[PDB]
């Protein structure tokens, strides 16, 4: 259960010490991204999410004015040109306020939720690298919700539900939840704290969540909720985190025209559910232990024939699978049939589709699996519907 | 108004500001047009046989330097240190696809290797040539490089090819001037690798029936290219499409194979990007269309609109069914006019605009009317699905009925 092991055994990734602590996603680890994404973007569209992108290096006077110039300035990459320096981005709110600041809102554009698949980049400590856990370049799930200090709750208890959903589809119902308070260096007034602490400790009681505090490991600019998932070892996992920020906004000049024409700054909620998409990854691929669930599979189905005589067969069922939505691959090489299904089996290819005379001769196929089920024979169309049923609903387990 | 950056602004597509000079701040209905490029290249790897992987953002110089890729393009790099070390974020995929292919041992068995990406590229461009979407210092790339034997190479070159015009054709562009870029002055490789790379561009481009002709000296430092150029419907040109052979940089990156003889050999690298700069693609298509993009584009392809309050009920019905059924939808529900809401909305250049009246709501109906103005009247909400659905799957350049 070392994702790092698993890894190079399903050729999912591999870095190098000429790029430390990022990643080179290969194309059965990149299609696992993918996938996740897909799923993100399925919530960001029930959530009713803009989904927007910003650029990677911006003026390092943005990050001087949002005061993490004067606080991370250690772990933030730099570059220059024409004689202006630039920051790399580490996280995504500067940017989307500059997306924001774009046009004149008003307060029926409030609540406006913006995410984004934003890759970050942190100049971490060389010695603190750990596989796909600690890197240097990630990508979080990132999101900002700009709204009024009515629309608070309603806003965060959308995040919080948020939250429980996505974890569960993955099978992570044991969460626990810290509340984080403000540092000895900070920025914003203790009545701006005192609200913003007070908000979240509400919203979770009003979502029956317990929590425990963590004095003094807010952000320097907002109070967080810290959500941590327990997986099948259970081994703890911070994950998921929502910011309640009065801050930020204000230092990046952003405000909107109220009901009463007055010009307000609105509220800036951060969050992010499953992290860094790389080190959620590297939890998925210990808690599956490499055997992904058929929807994340990089590969779902392998058609293989027996002898040449059903080569003809086996590539327009690929084809069918294919035009079906399914991930599936040939495998015609010449080699026996067994050993075609030991490399597919190691590889946790969940279904495994071995074609004969009596197949072709029948319509039909033989169907295994990674765990070493034999299915039997099955109609075409059924083997298609049930794979289409399995992946649409990102079943956990086969049924 | 024709010009992409005036339309892009009207559409509320990206923004850009001197923060960040020559890099896209893409905002949501920007974004939307640019993953739905994104979808529609997949699809093209999945039917042309492609890996996707996906590379850093920086790598070591060193790495830079064995390709000769630091000596050429020192001044457009930009370089960035950790604990002593310096880094250079990457301008071009080429070496990061590499070091995927050096992971582990590889035979004659694994190739033809199709490997794409889509990466994120950054050129330090002088900001006095910056302009709009066009030039640019940050851009994403719809690359690919294919890792193939010598005998492979008539077949994967005449794969790009096919590739080139069947992704054109998509967007109406017929009309493909084709140019064969020699070797240039400063350069790196042999003359007899340079020699059969000339010659083996020129044959596949003879096997296609595609005349062409040459341009001397234009081709990289390492590889010539063959360069597509496009022409729009004001009949300017764009090159957008390169396809390379190159026998050089493999080497330089201990790239290496076992062969069906069981020796080692150095694979041939095709590069080879279809769209170019996907951001200048779009500012392309931006003006092609004149901010009338094809429904399987348009960041929004419906609204749903009300007369009176009593229909904000039926129009929010009809919201959800369209949504669900995969169609990018809004309804505008707010109290103003109804032709005040078509004009604006046109001039969004939204594709259908479904007005409701009590009418249509006893009827389950819906009145259709096209940004080009055209009443369609009113037809059954499914039949309105399906063919927009239709529209939509076969990313048709023409609405319903022009
Ligand atoms: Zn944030
Ligand atoms: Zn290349």
């Amino acid at each position: 259960r070392d994702h790092r092991k698993i890894g190079k055994q399903l050729d999912l990734y591999h870095m190098q010490e000429e790029a430390p602590g990022m990643v080179f996603w290969h194309n059965d680890g990149w299609t696992i991204f993918r996938e996740l994404e897909v799923f993100v973007r399925s919530k960001l569209k029930e959530y009713q999410y803009q989904e927007v992108k910003g650029p990677f290096m911006m003026d390092r006077v943005l990050w001087e004015k949002t005061g993490h110039w004067d606080n991370y300035k250690d772990a933030m990459f730099t570059t220059s040109s024409e004689n202006r320096e630039y920051c790399i981005k580490p996280m995504n709110c500067p940017g989307h306020v500059q997306i924001f600041n774009q046009g004149l809102k008003s307060y029926r554009d409030l609540p406006l939720r913006m995410a984004e698949f934003g890759s970050c980049h942190r100049n971490e400590p060389s010695g603190s690298l750990h596989g796909l856990m600690r890197v240097r370049g990630f990508t979080q799930d990132d999101a900002h919700i700009f709204c009024t200090e009515e629309q608070i709750r309603d806003e965060v208890n959308g995040c919080i539900r948020l939250v429980y959903d996505m974890y569960s589809t993955f099978g992570f119902e044991k969460i626990v939840v810290k509340l984080s308070t403000r540092p000895e260096k900070r920025i914003g007034s203790d009545e701006m704290w005192d609200r913003a602490e007070a908000d979240l400790a509400v919203a979770l009681e009003e979502n029956n969540i317990p929590f425990e505090y963590q004095l003094g490991e807010g952000a320097f600019y907002s109070p967080k909720i810290e959500f941590t998932l327990y997986d099948c070892l259970d081994r703890a996992w911070q994950c998921g985190t929502v910011q309640l920020d009065f801050s930020l906004p204000s230092r990046l000049s952003a405000s909107y025209v109220g009901e009463d024409n007055e010009r307000k700054v609105p509220v800036m909620i951060h969050r992010a559910i499953l992290g860094s998409m790389e080190r959620f990854i590297g939890i998925l691929t210990e808690e599956f232990a490499g055997f992904f669930p058929t929807w994340l599979a990089p590969v779902q189905v392998v058609i293989m024939n027996i002898t040449d005589s059903q080569s003809e067969y086996v590539n327009e069922l690929t084809q069918k699978l294919s035009n079906a939505g399914i991930r599936v691959k040939a495998d015609l090489r010449n080699e026996k049939i067994g050993f075609k299904i030991r490399e597919h089996t190691l590889r946790r290819v969940p279904y495994m589709l071995v074609c004969g005379d009596k197949e072709v001769e029948s319509g039909k196929v033989a169907v295994r699996t990674r765990r070493g089920k034999d299915l039997g024979s099955m109609d075409v169309n059924e083997v298609i519907e049930k794979l289409q049923q399995e992946i649409r609903s990102r079943s956990l387990k086969q049924l």
